């Protein structure tokens, strides 16, 4: 579950990232997004 | 403040990351940590 909990925060994280991106074209914001998306696939992979 | 709010979630994120790392030697967990740490410096840089 610890792993679910992180998958949960990350998923909460991106949304807020994506919110900013509805409004501002800030490439560094889009670049964090991309890592978290990676970050979230590893979680899913290791959750099975 | 939107930027503070993200700096805030990230900071909340790592802690939970670091918690797992007190217990488990999972290199992929340590590798996320590292990105978020980057993720957090960009925030600080852009917060000024
Ligand atoms: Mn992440
Ligand atoms: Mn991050």
């Amino acid at each position: 579950d610890y792993l679910r909990e992180l998958l949960k925060l990350e998923l909460q994280l991106i949304k807020q990232y994506r919110e900013a991106l509805e409004y501002v074209k800030l490439p560094v914001l889009a670049k964090i997004l991309e890592d978290e998306e990676k970050h979230i696939e590893w979680l899913e992979t290791i959750l099975g």
